[PDB]
């Protein structure tokens, strides 16, 4: 077990360039595979879950070139579904946004794929989005557990007449959204009720637009899709730095600035995340926003009560950071946080209560209430890069801290350390 001890930050200032955004970054890979024509995205995120991605499409027979990097990537877009036989397998680590994605678009036309991860990817659901799959035409088999990977996937989505839940989980929409258009017959997709995390969704819809796609979304509760389309290169595209990645340096900020500047992400950015700067905001913090940045200054720091379920994994930097703030800080409608890379909410309570606060787990909430001072503690991190990068902020208090296994962090953010360095100052 290798663990990595934090000593106490004195203040934080700095700029930080973002790496990529996974996002953005897997949806790009997808559809630039799929699409005619070359691809050159730059900007991509070099992490644990693009690489499962660019593996996938290596064993798919997927033709591209990386930089030295890995930040910049050449695609030799396939004109059409991606195939193969034999039952193929594709090890998709821990990665959603290549499970998902996948499990939908490898059902056009003919395949025999299996599609299967890491021990916590079988126990993370998929069974609406191959409910969904299944009413348009696919042949999925569950070789394990039922609703769960590892599925093998024989092919037949035609489109039709398609019900999906959208409760659960944002990615199975956007995974039937990605693979519609390709589909010979028109798609009609229903969500039965509620949909969680919306902003994915206007993630998905933004980066199918840019490969030349278009569909349309009636107020979130039907998308009306034509079947018959293509997906073209946009020639050289640009990856948005990742917006959860920079909430914990505007977090730190908030807690313990100095101004702390991010670059790649700014007021015109898609990804619903920017949003945490307004709840730093709403703290008590300064948040400057530019065209290709956004910056977060300290000023005080006040406990809220809010519902986060439109950022639900920057929503996780709000919970260390209430350890600094005065009151007690309420964080709602996040059941999905259960079934993320971990059981987040029961990861996120323990682990709290370790440095000393006192805190409720609700079934779909999280009630924190910061101790005096904090203590130290070994935090267990759960194989959850956000587990270890969130618990990283008790270090800007009179107290270190040892995080276990800090190279869970490479899942999105294999530098994490090095950039918290960067922006830490001792005077
Ligand atoms: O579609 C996506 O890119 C994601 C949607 C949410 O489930 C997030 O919680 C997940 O980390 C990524």
């Amino acid at each position: 077990m290798e663990s990595l001890t934090l000593q106490p930050i004195a203040r934080v200032d700095g700029t930080i360039n973002l790496p990529g955004s996974k996002s953005v970054s897997n949806r790009a890979l997808l559809l630039a595979a799929l699409a005619h024509g070359k691809t050159v995205l730059t900007n991509l995120l070099d992490s644990d879950d693009v690489r499962h991605m660019l593996n996938a499409l290596t064993a798919l027979g997927v033709s591209y070139t990386l930089s030295a990097d890995r930040t910049r990537c050449e695609i030799i877009g396939n004109g059409g579904p991606l195939h193969a036989e034999g039952a193929l397998e594709l090890f998709l680590g821990n990665a959603g946004t290549a499970m998902r994605p996948l499990a939908a678009a490898l059902c056009l036309g003919s395949n025999d794929i299996v599609l299967t991860g890491e021990p916590r990817m079988k126990e993370r659901p998929i069974g609406h989005l191959v409910d969904a799959l299944r009413l348009g035409g696919a042949k999925i088999t569950y070789l394990e557990q039922e609703n769960y990977p590892p599925l093998r996937l024989q092919g037949g989505f035609t489109g039709g007449n398609v019900d999906v839940d959208g409760s659960v989980s944002s990615q199975f929409l956007t995974a039937l959204l990605m693979t519609a258009p390709l589909a010979p017959e028109d798609t009609v997709i229903r969500i039965k009720g509620d949909l969680v995390s919306k902003p994915y969704i206007d993630i998905t819809l933004n980066l199918m637009k840019t490969f030349g796609v278009e569909i349309e979304n009636q107020h979130y509760q039907q998308f009306v899709v034509k079947g018959g389309q293509s997906y073209q290169s946009p020639g050289t595209y640009l990856v948005e730095g990742d917006a959860s990645s920079a909430s914990y340096f505007l977090a730190a900020a908030a807690i313990k600035g100095g101004t702390v500047k991010v670059t790649g992400i700014g007021r015109n950015s898609m990804q619903g995340d920017i949003r945490f700067a307004d709840v730093l905001e709403k703290m008590g913090a300064t948040i400057c926003w530019g065209d290709d940045y956004i910056s977060c200054t300290r000023g005080e720091l006040n406990a809220i009560d809010m519902d986060m379920n439109h950022i639900p994994d920057a929503a996780m930097t709000i919970a260390t950071a209430a350890l600094f703030a005065k009151g007690t800080t309420t964080l709602r409608n996040i059941y999905n946080w259960r079934v993320k890379e971990t059981d987040r909410l029961f990861a996120m309570a323990t682990e709290l209560r370790k440095v000393g606060a006192e805190v409720e787990e609700g079934h779909d909430y999280i009630r924190i209430t910061p101790p005096e001072k904090l203590n130290f503690a070994e935090i267990a991190t759960y194989n959850d890069h956000r587990m270890a990068m969130c618990f990283s902020l008790v270090a800007l208090s009179d107290t270190p801290v040892t995080i276990l296994d800090p190279k869970c962090t490479a899942k999105t953010f294999p530098d994490y350390f090095e950039q918290l360095a960067r922006i830490s100052q001792a005077a």
